[PDB]
């Protein structure tokens, strides 16, 4: 038995940096704190929801999984911002896409993030309350990016509670309005860093495009993951 | 690499047996394959969703975890009635409760589950559509605590997307109306059951009262998961 | 002039048994009473809404209509909770049904109503309020058919504001989800009894199959009624 | 056993004139076929809904009941105006009212009428349809309040589908803005006209003031009967 | 610099009459007050809103633009009501039409307008608040129009913030029901007349069928406004 | 009479540059032509809409006009992108702040904007569609307020339907989410830009503190319209 902070995470107060990137999976956050951290210990393991913390090139930074949707990351993010009292928190993942422009492979930097999640409207007495990355998270995104001379499509996603989706003429709409990623977690993220008077932003890479059926295999992913995570890391050391 | 029958899932098509346990915590999910399963072999660990298959009393059933919120239980139980053909999926869980009249470490039998989700009224032209649990399943679960002399609790849960809930009234109406549980996924289950022509429901446990903060302690938390999952374990003899 | 304890009952508090059977019609509740009831008296005639008290096998029970749609059951059940301190009701109805293996005649026994009302919203601050029959109620009605021989289906409602629909799509989700009566008042009736305290439940018979456009004769409704209604009748004894 | 035109009225096909009163209390309709029409035969009995149809001052008129709520006049009106091709529909009935200038007894006159009910949402694809009534029917019946020296107001109701509202605030808004009338039904009647090529209109007595408490005894219920219902019917004259 | 009794007019207290036409354009302000007004002078010009106070047949008289959307609507005649004291806004516009039996050129007078704004939700705890006109401002258009011998369609409005719709099923709904003008204005401004317990009506003429694509020439249009504007003119001396 | 390439434009096809300034104030829009532009010539009146075309430096450059509120702002944007072939919309304006941290005459620089209308609901098939501004325009106001050494505000805006405002909580809900900015337009205009396939940004002066009071004097407004007005020119030299 070890002291629990918050019912989901058994890291102490202070084990997390003041910046995290979280991914879905625990088993990436694992992969991107054997691979790209120094300094680095495991903070969490409740629920599988494995966290870490260390340094990148020298700045500390932690790394966790945030499960998949909206209610998931809700909670993990929540604390993270609350008990933890992190600063600044970079998704990273994966999406498909809509967008005729947009194809497999492609880095996606998320300015906002739609959905058909009833939290928000919560939050700002039934209205319509835009789930925003922060500008200056967003901007390090894209000049990391320019730097490494990785290519980036900037623009909204969407974040869907439903992935086996039965909704007639969605996908049409998304791509009308040129939503560049879909996905299911980045719009419950941005106004929870509002909330704290923090901040946070996303990054992913197309796995699949939904209308052409085009998918990425499993190398393609991998590098992919590879260009993404090193943007990200870049970020962080201007934030 | 191994082949993936979802995206979600390494499970080959017939490693899942017919009848399936899922609990949110994938670590939770071993402890009882490990505890209460022969036979047991594990068929899943993408993104550390531990699932397994093996028998109770000789007859075939699996357990899973599924990740906390409605999106990701979801993903779980729609790729388990679809791909892997399951016909029955019994939810067994924590929750908090408000109602007056129940206490901390009682077992709660779900009937029905409201929610704040939009998940059901996409499925029903934007009306109210009542996740409702199978009749046989929930009178299972009410003759087997019988014959094992455990009181229960017979009523609706709530299923909310948001864990940390800062919504004025919510607990007053809750309490109002009886709700006797408060978690947040058994509401995302039972339409999902009824697209499938496929049975569900949810057994839960009371880890808080959320009106006057009495909290189960951790031998608590177990002895009322022993009472718990041997109700469930019985009653998918009878499923 | 006789004094009104409510605006639309003009019988005296005390005059209906703790249980209660309402129809939509009150010439069937008359009917009821004159050919099930003894002691039988008639205690309220406000509106032509009649309703009798008197006993089925020696048990006090009482028998009223409640008029057609989820406005109507919601004055005359609020006040019998309220008012009468009356503690269960059996709605005993007709339906139709959509499910492609639901045949006219058939016997439904609700577990839960979806619907197209407001109401339950206005209960739940904007939220899904699952309409739920009770557990004892239901399954006192199962057991009584099963004593009876009188096979039933068993699941859920949609109760609907509008007789004459003109939505398209509808028809096909309610089959989709396995939806097996379609009526106008359950919906109404199990949160006014959540409110109480109290107990309700519903059963109804299938007057029409909504898709083959099937209809049960004259002769065939009063057979499906003396099935259900004895069957409503020996789960009072229970209840 | 006789031919049903309907599910809900035995009438045969032009036994309704092209004008009808409708109340809600099939007994009050009774007695205004009773007193106020001649040539009088009942042509429905379905329920007890009785309905009526003879002249008044020659001119061929019928008059219904319609239960309580917005469903229950939907059923009835849409036969009406379908089935037995009415064109015109009076609602009569008495209602409660918030408004600080409108007192117990008063005649109200209704333009239109808002609602807590979806049947209009759903008739113009979620928007705000105004249940607006026929300027014509308006016209008549102020016209025919002139003529006879009767005092009335003249503007909008609130159809709610909850008698017993627990709905804080509502009252308020309702003073705010000036509706004079709270009842359950006109919000339903409008629109179906409206469907039809067809016309309505409401004029309701004020038996209670909701905010004051103060009520109408059964002789001034009376009175405020005789005024309104000679209203109606000299309107009909012109209609 | 002049004083500014609101943000949005530079007219002084009491330099409106308690009479007020608007019209949506300012330039078509300017013509009513140069061609049917005397005693007239400019009283706003703030944003080219141009406002004139003067008389018609010796009774005192403003007309004012208002812009085009609820929103603009809704500020100029919140002032006129709050600040300026103005009892009676009669709306004078061009619409289109759905109904196949309104025609260009027609002009139409306002019962009461739907919308798809959320303004009037706002107003009244979420449910359906019908902007409706005052009844005797519509009975003056029509009396007067009548002494005048110039027909008129009287009914349903509906107000769209979407001049470019783009939504599919929504002319057919309007047409089913019988809307006789399409605008963008009217439903704001009769919510606030009642908060202010003063009067609004709306006349309007056809410019266009939405349907068969006819269109009012700029001659015809001028000829529709001078019918328009002197029964509204008219009218103004009855109330 | 002149040819009307729009209802509410007389501005000839390619009479507009590619890249538009957009303020509510048509008198505003002739400030900021016949002061910062030249090459000017005025292209549309109608309405009193002012609409000016010429050059900021060499490059070619519009300013127009677009009235109060989403409807009006929609109206003109939408004509913009789709029969004039813009490019670029920069909405210039005005805005009251609740933030606790923004002050009056602050620069604040739109990210993404919320409301209370319904237009984006109905884009996105009901769902949370974020009205959001193009990174690039963002981008360029940033870089050229640092170029110009003018502190800027970057966040999130709401554009609100009602100026009079009622709602009690808006501000409270506002302020704990650090909306900087509170206006009327930038909600509609974000979303026309999508449709197209181009871009769209919106910069705005603090003229009011809502919940201090702190107001603007008409010189401080002057001083904060030509630093705001300065950034805005000067982003477009890189749009
Ligand atoms: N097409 C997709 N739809 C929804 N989520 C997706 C999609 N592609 C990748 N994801 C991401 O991966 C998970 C679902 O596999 C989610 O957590 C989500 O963020
Ligand atoms: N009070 C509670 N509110 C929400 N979820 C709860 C609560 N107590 C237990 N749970 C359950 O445990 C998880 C949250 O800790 C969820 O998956 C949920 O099912
Ligand atoms: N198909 C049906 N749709 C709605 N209500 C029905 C239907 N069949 C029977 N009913 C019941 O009978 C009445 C309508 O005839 C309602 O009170 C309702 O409960
Ligand atoms: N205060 C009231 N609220 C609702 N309905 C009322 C009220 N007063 C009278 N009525 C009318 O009488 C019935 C309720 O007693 C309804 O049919 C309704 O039309
Ligand atoms: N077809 C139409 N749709 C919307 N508004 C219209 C229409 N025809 C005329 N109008 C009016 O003119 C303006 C739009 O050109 C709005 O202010 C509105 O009141
Ligand atoms: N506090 C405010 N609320 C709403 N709109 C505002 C406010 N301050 C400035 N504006 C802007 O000015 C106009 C209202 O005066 C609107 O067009 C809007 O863009
Ligand atoms: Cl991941
Ligand atoms: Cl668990
Ligand atoms: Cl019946
Ligand atoms: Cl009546
Ligand atoms: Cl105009
Ligand atoms: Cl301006």
């Amino acid at each position: 038995h070890h002291h629990m902070a918050t019912p989901h995470n058994s890291a102490k107060v202070g084990d997390f940096a003041e910046t995290v990137l979280m991914c879905g999976d625990p088993l990436r956050a694992k992969l991107i704190a054997d691979n790209y951290l120094e300094n680095a210990k495991q903070v969490n393991s409740v629920r599988g929801m494995l966290g870490f913390t260390g340094t990148y090139k020298g700045k500390p930074l932690s790394v966790m999984g945030h499960g998949m949707g909206i209610p998931s990351i809700s909670i993990y993010a929540e604390e993270l911002y609350n008990v933890y009292k992190v600063k600044t928190i970079i998704r990273v993942g994966t999406c498909g896409t809509v967008d005729p422009n947009v194809h497999v492979r492609d880095v996606c930097i998320v300015t906002a993030s739609g959905t058909d999640s009833n939290v928000n409207r919560m939050r700002l007495l039934g209205h319509d309350f835009p789930a925003t990355a922060n500008f200056e998270v967003v901007s390090a995104l894209v000049e990391s990016a320019k730097a490494l001379n990785i290519p980036t499509q900037v623009g909204k996603a969407y974040s869907t509670d439903i992935f086996y989706s039965k909704e007639q003429g969605l996908n049409e709409a998304l791509a009308q309005y040129h939503f560049i990623a879909v996905e299911m977690e980045s719009a419950g993220l941005f106004p929870i860093a509002d909330y704290y008077g923090a901040r946070a932003g996303c990054i992913c890479t197309v796995s699949d495009h939904i209308i052409t059926h085009e998918s990425a295999t499993p190398e393609e992913r991998q590098t992919s993951f590879q260009n993404m995570i090193k943007i990200a890391l870049e970020a962080t050391l201007k934030l």
